[PDB]
């Protein structure tokens, strides 16, 4: 199985214990570590944070301890305008300038591949994403001729049917990618005007939940569109999503006034790291969605959908049963990477839980 794990460069800036440098990463934890995100500047791949050349070195030096570990650099992300990516991909000359820039930058910095994280292509973009994947792969096949192991090429693909349909020609892009990480953890958000889970495995029955907004639908759809199971990696979050309640109701369809209050460390309304969630659960009421197979918790006027050891283990069992290529984790710096918050004295509890199941029958 693959265990694809994202590291985010902006985690460095979180205060105190929240602060995450790549030497926090267990070199034998994941099969692949993906550093997020690279810029595109002057129509070439480029660094984003001021100290990225040092952080890339600190990540890549993990390979002296686990020579089999693979690293990738993810280009794009949500602070990169989809429109910016569209302009580069849609023109022959800019596309080529970008593609030619990628192997030398990855080699200089010690990366084994590129992850494409265009978030996300519009309807007019779908044909250009296809060309970009094809031509990037062709360039990596050519660069391999000079004697180094061929660069890997992956992509991060949203799991909502509507975004898949708009932006992605899954049958074609899957031919050229080494793996696709399916982003099966964005199925609910404050835009809705109720509580709900963002990473359910299956639909809620009871009495209100749409049939596409779950991981099983998205996996099945990707496979039906032509993505081979041996290229499909299912995303599992280590973060949870928070809401502010509009009433005393906390169950299904409970109204919300907006995102939850920021976490002490992550400092973003609507999202909490798992280490923050472990702390939140002190004094909280916990519940599970029985059909969806994922938990939530509530204290005061705050309501949190999250994943725990049990839920990620159950997701890992699913993807094994479906003969998928493995799991992706978003993100290492959102798991309890210190191992001190969740009462287990265990670094990376959720990632380790996943790995424990992938290393079983
Ligand atoms: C990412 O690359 C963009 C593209 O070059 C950078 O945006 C440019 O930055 C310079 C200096 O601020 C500006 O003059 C350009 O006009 C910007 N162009 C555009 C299209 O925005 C951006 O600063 C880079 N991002 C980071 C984090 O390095």
């Amino acid at each position: 199985y693959k265990l694809i794990c994202y590291y985010t460069s902006w985690s460095q800036y979180r205060e105190g214990d929240g602060s995450c440098f790549p030497d926090a990463i267990d070199p034998f934890l994941c099969t692949h570590v993906i550093y997020s995100f690279a810029n595109i500047s002057n129509n070439e791949i480029d660094t984003w944070e001021w100290n990225d050349v040092t952080l890339y070195d600190t990540l890549n030096t993990l390979k002296n301890r686990n020579p089999k570990l693979k690293t990738l650099l993810s280009v794009g992300g949500w602070n990169f305008g989809s429109q910016r990516f569209s302009k580069i991909a849609s023109k022959t000359q800019s596309r080529r300038t970008f593609i030619k820039s990628v192997p030398p930058f990855l080699r200089t910095h010690g990366f084994d591949g590129l992850d494409l994280a265009w978030l996300y292509p519009g309807w007019r973009d779908k044909r250009h994403l296809t060309t970009l994947v094809k031509e990037m792969k062709a360039e990596f096949v050519r660069e391999a001729q000079a004697g180094t192991e061929q660069l890997l090429l992956s992509a991060a693909v949203p799991a909502g049917k509507i975004a898949i349909d708009r932006g992605y020609d899954i049958a074609q892009i899957s031919r050229h990618l080494d793996f696709i990480s399916l982003l099966t953890y964005d199925f609910h958000g404050a835009w809705r005007q109720t509580v709900g889970h963002h990473s359910p495995l299956f639909r809620g029955q009871e009495d209100a939940s749409s049939r596409f907004s779950n991981a099983d639908y998205a996996v099945s759809y990707m496979l039906r569109l032509g993505a081979p199971a041996n290229k499909l990696v299912m995303g599992i979050p280590t973060f949870g999503k928070s809401y502010t309640l509009a009433s005393s109701k906390t169950d299904v369809g409970a109204p919300i006034s907006g995102p939850g209050i920021p976490g002490q460390f992550t400092k973003e309304k609507g999202i909490l790291a798992y280490y923050e969630i472990c702390d939140f659960l002190h004094g909280a009421t916990t519940h599970r969605f029985r059909d969806q197979q994922v938990p939530y918790a509530t204290k005061g006027n705050q309501w949190v959908a999250y994943d725990d050891q049990e839920s990620v283990k159950n997701k890992a069992r699913y993807l094994k049963n479906r003969q998928l290529a493995g799991a992706m984790v978003w993100a290492l710096d959102l798991d309890d990477f210190r191992g001190t918050f969740c009462g287990q004295n265990l670094a990376f509890p959720l990632t380790n839980a996943i790995k424990d199941v992938l290393a079983g029958v």
